[PDB]
């Protein structure tokens, strides 16, 4: 596995319907993306803000009619949107992307639209979570991140077992509940997580 | 008994009952400030306030008067720090997460029944540790709920009954409970082994019931 950096360039950004970005990272993304797939809606406020999304995931009845005689040729239709939109993605050949607006609003959705991460990647596909506070990273087993010292790093366990690391503040066991991993800190310049199963990272800014 | 769920929060609730939530204190913890009219209900109905860090900040330039602040006088405003030295509490040296700070407290006060409001919406690692926290808060004897903008926490063991109305979104995380099955959800449950398996079912009636053995956590959204 190669070590996980912050320089992330995906080749698709999906725009979960969460509370829309407003850290400079994520809107940057926004900004510069190739191909953007909006959610429900979040296609409203994307369109409003003046942008133009490639895909739309809904019903049909998603748009205002005023933009619907804009865009109703790229609307597109059971699970939950975000993950429709990986899976379209993935049928298109890509393997790259990142997610923005998928936190912030109602917390049973934040809950399941973060959880999801973890079984994107071993469908086999690249993805991560961008929010205005820092990066979630899905992850399977041995990996190598890079951090700067002090930088806050919070590990969620999803059923990994053998959890240890070096370049952390503190030691590492096979976390349970979500509390027990968080806001722990990187010491140097890299750190390594070894393990045999899932986890995900979070990476304050 | 039956769990009242968001129902004891309205203004104007289905349930018929006479009275509503108050429970003995509030802890406003350090995500974002309560926006939506319930929390805040509750928060402006507290006659014992809690506040983290910072989370006293807002509340004090709101006009509001903390009774306890609990963690670093360092995150306050200089005059505000001021103002309230002598209520700021260093409940432990070695605990660093402000809400269980704030919920040990209450417990040696002799205080049982407690919600914690501004839980979430900043970082998310923050509101994911806050939620999970629940969870020990019970298991320690506390009856506790956390009421965010959007809905209600409530930790759970074993066999429950919620007051609910129909179509009333409800989710369901399992912290290791097994056996898990329902009436009165429009969806069968199973014993989840990923978050977003038991979100986003649906109350059918005016009261579910869960039946298992172990822990695990209900989101009822108003």
């Amino acid at each position: 596995n190669a070590m996980i950096n912050e320089h992330y360039i995906p080749q698709a950004i999906i725009l979960a319907n969460g509370e829309y970005p407003a850290h400079e990272l994520p809107l940057r993304l926004l900004a510069e993306a190739q191909f953007v797939v909006c959610c429900n809606g979040a296609a409203n406020e994307y369109i409003s803000r003046g942008h133009t999304p490639d895909v739309i995931i809904g019903d049909g009845d998603s748009l205002l009619p005023e933009y619907k005689k804009r865009f109703s040729s790229i609307i597109l239709q059971e699970t939950n949107d975000q993950t429709k939109a990986v899976h379209y993605l993935q049928s298109k050949g890509i393997r790259k992307i990142a997610i923005v607006g998928a936190t912030g609003k109602r917390e049973d959705h934040t809950l399941g639209n973060i959880s999801l991460l973890v079984e994107y990647m071993r469908s086999g596909m690249e993805v991560r979570t961008v929010t205005d506070y820092g990066t979630f990273i899905p992850v399977s087993d041995t990996q190598s991140f890079a951090s700067y010292p002090g930088q806050q790093v919070s590990i969620i366990n999803f059923g990994a077992k053998g959890l240890k690391a070096e370049g952390l503040f503190y030691p590492l066991s096979d976390f349970t509940n979500w509390w027990q991993g968080t806001l722990n800190e990187a010491i140097a310049d890299e750190f390594t997580i070894h393990c045999t199963g899932e986890y995900l990272v979070f990476l304050a800014y």
